[PDB]
């Protein structure tokens, strides 16, 4: 019942773990390096209790306005965490609302979101997703790039019956300061979607993007999914409510 993908399997791997109450689990994540259970597939809503749990020495977990949405960010840090969860590695995530629904980076310890080891992915639940064959519907769109406290945001547009994806977002202090879709579409009546990119920030233009996302959610109330360029400093995970 989980979809996701990551953009390094060797880093951070996505799946599914048993809960009593989702038949097809809950969305996880498995540090491939990491000492147990973090090699496992950990549930974000165990790594959500974990943020909380050491928010005192740095980690955070905080929910955030964007437009009329709420979005809930976990901050993971390696230097906030004890040594022997050094190979947990340092995480930014978010989860759209309450839905199902998580998007965000990772990156080794020692490294920076600039770094090879920069990794991005998603993840939820799709159960009961249906997808309109025809109309159209905004989406508030949350980004992570390279920071757990300035998110990418703007409003992405899906149109069901030609099967695209269009828009743009904009951030205020993180690597990318815009990425637009490029070509992104769907077949209609069906969840996955993937085209191209652009983004603009720190280190110039870069067309290189690659976009894979999905929609999820009765009659795709929510949509997430992962951009990666050239150019990993500009690596992102977004997601995104219905509106």
């Amino acid at each position: 019942g989980i979809d996701g993908i990551s953009s390094n399997e060797s880093n951070i791997k996505i799946g599914a773990a048993a809960n009593a109450s989702h038949p097809g689990g809950v969305a996880a994540v498995s540090v491939q390096a990491a000492g147990a259970p973090y090699n496992a597939f950990t549930g974000f809503s165990s790594l959500k209790g974990l943020a909380q749990a050491f928010a005192a020495q740095g980690t955070s977990n905080t929910n955030v306005t964007v437009g009329s949405k709420t979005f809930n960010i976990s901050h993971i840090p390696v230097s906030a965490m004890p040594p022997s969860h050094s190979a947990l590695g340092n995480f930014n995530f978010g989860q759209v609302g309450t839905q199902e629904v998580y998007f965000g980076e990772w990156w080794k310890a020692g490294d920076t979101p600039a770094s090879a080891s920069h990794t991005v992915y998603y993840a939820g639940d799709n159960t009961n997703t249906t997808v309109p064959t025809a109309g159209t519907a905004t989406y508030t769109v949350a980004g992570i790039n390279g920071s757990g406290s300035n998110l990418l945001s703007g409003t992405f547009t899906a149109n069901y019956g030609a099967g695209t994806l269009e828009g743009t977002l904009t951030g205020t202090g993180t690597a990318v300061s815009s990425l637009s879709l490029d070509g992104v579409a769907f077949n209609p009546g069906t969840a996955a979607f993937a085209g191209l990119a652009t983004a603009n920030g720190t280190a110039g233009i870069d067309n290189s993007g690659v976009v894979q996302g999905q929609f999820f959610g009765a009659n795709a109330s929510a949509l997430a999914g992962i951009a990666q360029f050239d150019n990993v400093s500009y690596n992102t995970a977004f997601g995104g409510a219905k509106n």
